[PDB]
């Protein structure tokens, strides 16, 4: 129905905070566009970023770097490929981001996408997930999605990509209910787990649908535009974990709970929000889905749900 | 790193079939945008089709049937809905095709595809797989790809929707691999059949990675391009099938030997091409991916493989 911008000047009374979702949105439509183009001819999918041509992963890096460089609002930033911070110049928030998630993958023609999430002050450690502003993830596919929430506006938004370039608000979400479908990452931690392979269980019995790209940001996004789902990471004794908090999994837990879900981080039983994230490249497990099926997996996993058990 | 057309005159001498293949991909080329400019407000993905506003999945499939009788070179058209063959007045070829597979799930913006198998003739029942003269599948974002083998042509061949509005030849395909990730369609069957849930176990405790969208388009065209991965279908004994030999596993069985690989199509260990097509609705079970894969496929679920030892 409306725009972007105007969708910003409502949600939040700070311009720099405006000023940094449409820098990111801009990325989200030139990186979108690298990966429409690019050509997958050799082993690498490779496409240019002004006068040299790298991958397309790195090319969505450095565009992301570029778009927080000249955002002014910008202190530190930090990329899932050098988990180190560096000084972007400017004040006001802290980013941090996966430029290309499942690029490895772009050659299969399935869905990507970018995440990233936004902190105040100047660390990007020793915060917690609950801390941030705001969260995006920008999702390509047949259609480019720029999916957002900030702190202190209500809902997850989608803002579809037109053909005159523009983002146009098309859906916000509000409530994650319940239904059959579940994407096992890790499906392997089911050997030696049990309480993971008797959950695992619980979902192929009940007839839950099996969708699970590896790809985490349409893995995750299904579960906002279908209102049902579960998303579910684990770490077993052979099998240790590879999600990041920062630059993955509290920027995407944060879009969960607005419009309506929870999530299960770390072997916690907490939300994602509420983990300390002390370095940068701190790695743990999650789950994502409606109350229901989070208190479910809690269940499960842990014996009971600190948060959604009945009392 | 040339066009279709120019691909087209060259291995195969039918203009007939150069004609439809043409056709064929200008159709992917509309869905694509069609898909892409959807309004998923609500309980439906809609566009346009003319003067009125349908169901995407509904809009390829006037799309379809639409470019088949401008073709002028096809005397039997079928869609996965309404199974029941029209004829809309050509004559060369029968076609069957799945118009959007994976349409559910339009709005989650998951890769979708369309699927199209080509026959000689007047009928479409009382065929085989193998009869094919070509069989294509388009798949659709962040990329527009057109996915097409001819029968009188080698490989499995990759057409890339460029920036001109064109189809450029970026990829042909020869040879499959063996695998490091598999596709488990149906993965309930594992709790009443005991082998496939060996299987199924094998793939996992080799490290084989998952990768399962619910469309058959992408979850196929994932082994063209990586030459790697099974794709395995498996009937429970009490629920049935789900795939359709006419509109979806035999032109992506044409796709996947043509690129190297192998089928082991319905119980019988056989591929997909040798399945006899007795109604256009007929059902069955599937699995593609490399001879290796395939050899392991029957090893584990019948004793043996019968064509591969």
């Amino acid at each position: 129905g409306d725009s972007l911008a105007e969708f910003l000047v409502e949600a939040t009374p700070d311009p720099k905070l405006r000023q940094l979702m449409m820098s990111m949105a801009e990325a989200t439509r030139t990186i979108a566009h690298k990966v429409r183009t690019a050509s997958c001819a050799g082993t690498a999918c490779v496409n240019s970023f002004g006068d040299e041509q790298l991958a397309v992963d790195m090319v969505a890096d450095k565009l992301l770097f570029e778009a927080l460089k000249y955002s002014h609002v910008c202190k530190l930033a930090c990329s899932e490929e050098v988990p180190e911070p560096v000084d972007m110049g400017g004040e006001g928030f802290c980013v941090a981001f996966d430029p290309l998630d499942g690029s490895s993958i772009v050659d299969t023609n399935f869905a990507v996408g970018t995440i990233f999430g936004v902190w105040p002050g100047d660390k990007l450690t020793n915060i917690t997930g609950r801390e941030q502003v705001a969260a995006g993830m920008g999702i390509y596919g047949p259609r480019t999605v720029f999916c957002i929430a900030l702190k202190d506006a209500p809902g997850c938004h989608e803002f579809l990509l037109m053909d005159d370039g523009k983002w146009m608000h098309v859906k916000e979400t509000t409530h994650i209910g319940e239904g059959k479908m579940f994407a096992p990452g890790n499906l392997r931690a089911t050997f030696d787990n049990p309480a993971y392979e008797r959950l695992i269980n619980f979902y192929l019995g009940e007839k839950y649908t099996l969708r699970y790209t590896g790809g985490m940001v349409p893995d995750v996004f299904q579960i906002i535009v279908k209102e049902k789902g579960v998303f579910t990471n684990v770490t077993s004794p052979t099998t240790k974990a590879k999600l990041r908090i920062l630059f993955e999994v509290a920027p995407l837990a944060l879009l969960i709970e607005k419009a309506g879900g929870a999530s299960s981080c770390d072997g916690k039983a907490v939300s994602a929000l509420d983990i300390p994230i002390l370095v940068c490249d701190q790695r743990t497990q999650i789950c994502y889905g409606s109350i229901g099926e989070v208190r479910r997996f809690e269940e499960y996993m842990y014996g009971t749900s600190p948060r959604f058990s009945e009392k």
